[PDB]
């Protein structure tokens, strides 16, 4: 009855969570296109909605609700099977049904989840241009102990040429790519050289609305999955600074080629987490 998407094993979540290290206690923030809340495979403390007219606890999108339950989708016998199945998770909705959402809101998210004690915060969405706020609110929250975690993009590739959006760009956020389950590039995959870590993010299946499953492509995929690997690493040792976490997830990756197109490879959780 339960589903085991290919990517929990692919960076080897599962082998965390048999420890008994299943990311409990540790706050996430899904910053997206809010969250169906009443999911049976999905368990949402709570939010806030910077986009006018809806609420944190629904989601017209999907995208949302999907990528909160490759975070965190309840360890039970029904549906599938989250990264870090025990987290506290939060919807902050920063994009409208549509997928878009401005600047401001995402700004306003960002300092949300900082002042609201987030350990981390995902961000499945980019932009072709950055912004003097925006780059304020990821630096602080990092500086302030969070582990920033974005979509590198879905460009893909063009000669010399970088693809990394914003937010993914700025040297406080970790810049993740996405690969399918031959562990291969997706070809979709943005690539320059921020581009950090890969993950999952070829037909990943996951929740989505209304009470169902859905199998979606993109690195916002791939995003949640180093979201929820930094949650098991931070149940395992409480003690690890964002920079250490972050710096274990990129060290231990398992090299895929060059870094212009795989960052330092795609992550493997229980090596990060020794
Ligand atoms: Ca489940
Ligand atoms: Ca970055
Ligand atoms: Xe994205």
């Amino acid at each position: 009855a339960q589903t085991v998407p290919y990517g929990i094993p692919l960076i080897k979540a599962d082998k965390v969570q048999a420890q008994g290290f299943k990311g409990a206690n540790v706050k996430v923030a899904v910053l997206d296109t809010g969250i169906q809340a009443s999911h049976p495979d999905l368990n949402v403390v709570g939010g806030a909605s910077f986009v006018a007219g809806e609420a944190y606890n629904t989601d017209g999108n999907g995208h949302g609700t999907h990528v909160a339950g490759t975070v965190a989708a309840l360890d039970n016998t029904t549906g599938v099977l989250g990264v870090a199945p025990s987290v506290s998770l939060y919807a902050v909705k920063v994009l409208n049904s549509s997928g878009s959402g401005s600047y401001s809101g995402i700004v306003s998210g960002i300092e949300w989840a900082t002042t609201n004690g987030m350990d981390v915060i995902n961000m499945s969405l980019g932009g072709a241009s950055g912004s003097t706020a925006m780059k304020q609110a990821v630096d602080n929250a990092y500086a302030r102990g969070v582990v920033v975690v974005a979509a590198a993009g879905n460009s893909g590739s063009s000669g010399s040429t970088n693809t990394i959006g914003y937010p993914a760009k700025y040297d406080s956020v970790i810049a993740v790519g996405a690969v399918d389950s031959n562990s291969n590039r997706a070809s979709f995959s943005s690539v320059g050289a921020e581009l950090e870590v890969m993950a999952p993010g070829a037909g990943v299946y996951s929740t989505y609305p209304t009470n169902t499953y859905a199998t979606l492509n993109g690195t916002s995929m791939a995003s949640p999955h180093v979201a929820g690997a930094a949650a098991l690493i931070l149940s395992k040792h409480p003690n690890l600074s964002a920079s250490q976490v972050r710096n274990r997830l990129s060290s231990t990756a398992t090299y895929l080629g060059s870094s212009f197109y795989y960052g330092k490879g795609l992550i493997n959780v229980e090596a990060a987490a020794q």
